[PDB]
């Protein structure tokens, strides 16, 4: 009888589901495993009022498939232009889990992200005043600017101001690729946390461009290099309560992430609990597991943690090549290969 | 309008590919310059003196009536190579250069080099050049470092033990390189890219991932640039024009795996043109297209000129392959520079 885990029902703290046929797609994918998801704000209108997350809140339960037991937190765009009533009331009705910042042009619908960072303060201070958690795509824009240096100079120019102002404000340092984060998240407080994705953990730049260029490994914050990883994988394998599981979903058409210009994001939804599994077996970690995908993330957002179990059991299971989509199609992550571990139905 | 007129220059590093590909690209080429070094890395490696003239003879008939054009063939370096063939083949003109790519069995690639010693000894000995595509293939090394192991692990080393060894450091990519020709002699040369020169890292990756940007040795990040700016800039000898002009079909380019290349041949006269007026270095244009590679080989200067004339050139955006196409460098973009034959 092959090995097998028992925990509790993990939630995803990181993912975009989209909207109309590409949500209806790509949540199963999702509501199949996690409990809850917070539900990234960036869609071609951005989410910036109370009204609109009610309205695809509504959308997303809507894509649940029926015996699926789901829940979306929803999430407010911050903008420069944004009203802090509508943040404030979104919180306090249930409506708003947390707010979400993205640096102007940093990624994907992002045009109308918040340019000038340290203008919008004022929304900072009544987010920590009311306990409203600010989750942050931490990179800077600026063209002189390496890519590969984005995230380590956000680090110190934008994000250590921002917790010497309000340090008292709940911040999640989204989607962490390097040493520097990992570092600056361990030395932190509980006042700091970080999400890790499965494809940071698995893979580094190599692998996106060593004998050809791979744009199904695309995503910003972009794959750093070996070391990097390392720093990430030690730091989940650590067992820190500062971790925890955000996939940071992101699914685009194949034939948009296959042209000249490829869409920055990877769909790892269908393989994501399994492909956590296999690193933190790699990392001699399993029994640090259940914390990252069930309970740091709660903990951290002052959340309950779910009550259901799920059971990993480690037998095969072959990723599909593409996931149909109308006429057109999405390349799952680790399409076309085995994972060591599955999910009992 | 403003114009330049200098010596016809020469591209001392390009792929031409073979049968329709071959067709369809060599005319970029023979329109502008009067040689190029035709890399060996076809399907079947250029390996033997009798298949060197035989893509010799392929490369002159597709040469179009009206262009002058000569390719000067090489010679892949392998470990079952034999030093008569290269040789022979150095001294009735067929090579006029061999290159070593590093593995990444014996009939295919060199995978441990100082086992071709011999071979150097060999080439020294009669004056013939190595061209060198400079990256280590340990998996252990990061991309973006191979060529700066390269420098240290497998070319000073080469260099110490032959000093007299003519050696092109092939597509130079970082300061590391640069600043290692720089602190060189006579016996080492480079070649340097457009793209190289042009873009860095960024415009691959920031905002969207660019396969069309994608070549081998990678784009480096800014620092590297600007070095490589300043090299060519300086007005040294040591530097020269090589294209790495490595086409590939749309197709093939825009996929799940897209292979390394950039097709820079359409426009590389006046994208170099654009590079060495951003520098304020025009005065060495000349050299660097026309003079410093003929001298660095020993072959003869070009009698014929070519004028550059300063007026807009819009690049297509596709180039047609039978039923399939090729995307030029700067597609779509609009160049300062214009040629006049
Ligand atoms: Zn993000
Ligand atoms: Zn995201
Ligand atoms: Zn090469
Ligand atoms: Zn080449």
């Amino acid at each position: 009888q092959p090995q097998t885990l028992k925990i509790r029902r993990p939630d995803d703290w990181h993912i975009h589901l989209r909207d109309d046929e590409m949500l209806s797609t790509v949540l199963p994918y999702t509501s199949e495993v996690f409990a809850r998801a917070i539900v990234m704000p960036n869609l071609a209108q951005p989410i910036t009022t109370v009204a609109s997350a009610i309205a695809y809140r509504e959308r997303i339960l809507a894509a649940v498939p029926a015996g699926h037991k789901f829940t979306p937190l929803m999430t407010c765009y911050l903008t420069n232009s944004l009203d802090a009533k509508e943040l404030t009331t979104g919180f306090e009705q249930g409506v708003f889990t947390a707010a979400k910042l993205y640096p102007a042009n940093a990624t994907t619908n992002s045009t109308h992200g918040v340019s000038d960072i340290p203008a919008i303060y004022p929304l900072f201070e009544q987010m920590q005043k009311i306990g409203m958690p600010l989750l942050i795509h931490g990179e800077v824009t600026d063209a002189a600017v390496d890519i590969f240096d984005r995230e380590a100079r956000f680090i110190d120019q934008i994000l250590e101001p921002i917790r010497q102002k309000f340090p008292e404000l709940k911040i999640v340092f989204e989607h962490i690729t390097t040493k520097d984060a990992a570092d600056y998240v361990l030395a932190g407080n509980r006042f700091l946390g970080a999400t890790v994705t499965p494809q940071h953990l698995m893979f580094n730049r190599n692998h996106m461009l060593v004998g050809g260029i791979r744009p199904h490994l695309f995503c910003l914050p972009i794959l750093k290099r070996s070391t990097h990883q390392q720093a990430l994988r030690a730091a989940v394998a650590s067992g820190s309560d500062r971790f925890f599981l955000g996939t940071d979903s992101a699914p685009h058409a194949k034939h948009r992430k296959e042209s000249s210009c490829g869409c920055a994001g990877v769909f790892n939804a269908p393989a994501a609990l399994p492909a956590y599994a296999s690193v933190f077996e790699e990392l001699n970690a399993l029994q640090h597991l259940e914390a990252f995908c069930a309970l740091n993330g709660p903990r951290f957002y002052g959340l309950p943690v779910n009550d259901d179990v799920v059971e990993l059991v480690r037998t095969p299971f072959l990723q599909p090549e593409e996931i149909p989509l109308g006429n057109e199609s999405v390349i799952p992550f680790l399409a076309g290969q085995t994972l060591n571990w599955s999910v009992k139905r």
